[PDB]
């Protein structure tokens, strides 16, 4: 029984590029819609399996099966572990094989 149900809750900021009337590309985040998730952070176990593509720190994502996120998406926090803080999605949100569910990777979006 795959105990990485949904526990928690994650927002999809999808990347609104609106051009302007002479014509600069205002990029925003267009805060969209927040569903069930499970949002665990990873061990050493799949940053060291992964070599140097995942690292310590990285941001696992667990949510019924959605081929509607991108990897140009952003997740927030809406709550858990890391209610309020706001993840960046890296690599490309891979689906599960059996179609159950799907893994979004991410890492903290530290801007600082």
């Amino acid at each position: 029984m795959n105990i990485g149900r949904l526990r928690d809750r994650i927002t999809i900021q999808t990347l609104k590029q609106t051009r302007d009337i002479t014509g600069e590309i205002l990029e925003t985040w267009e805060d969209g819609h927040t569903l069930w998730a499970s949002v665990n952070m990873v061990s050493s176990k799949e940053a060291i399996s992964s070599g140097a593509e995942l690292a310590i720190g990285t941001v696992r994502i667990w949510i019924r099966y959605r081929k509607d996120i991108n990897a140009t998406s952003r997740i927030k926090v809406s709550t858990g572990p890391l209610a309020g803080r706001v993840l960046n999605i890296i690599g490309q949100p891979l689906p599960d094989a059996a179609r159950t569910r799907l893994e979004i990777l991410c890492r903290e979006g530290a801007e600082k």
